[PDB]
């Protein structure tokens, strides 16, 4: 009865067109860090999955706020060095358009 049906996804030259299938890949940075984390906690599965789906903020960039860095510390503590945290997330710009282009 209900007035939806999104299927498979068909992004065939929608990267330099569309807004919808950009925007995933335009961002993407932060999204892919909870699927990070998620092993590094022992988390798999839908363990993994929806502990993901609550880790977006795109923190750390120049002295101001800084909350992601303390709670992973802490959330993460004996599974990253200070370092291996803000050494990390720094790359995944580019990471972030690749594992979409890789998960089609």
């Amino acid at each position: 009865m209900t007035t939806f049906d999104d299927r498979e996804r068909a992004h065939e030259a929608k990267f330099a067109h569309d807004a919808e299938l950009n925007f995933k890949a335009e961002a993407r940075r932060n999204r892919l860090l909870g699927e990070w984390a998620a092993g590094l906690l022992g988390k798999t599965g839908d363990d993994a999955r929806a502990y993901a789906l609550t880790v977006v903020t795109s923190d750390f960039d120049e002295p101001g706020d800084e909350d992601v860095f303390r709670k992973l510390a802490a959330d993460l503590e004996g599974k990253a060095d200070e370092e291996t945290i803000r050494a990390k997330m720094v790359e995944l710009r580019a990471t972030a358009r690749e594992q979409i282009i890789s998960e089609i």
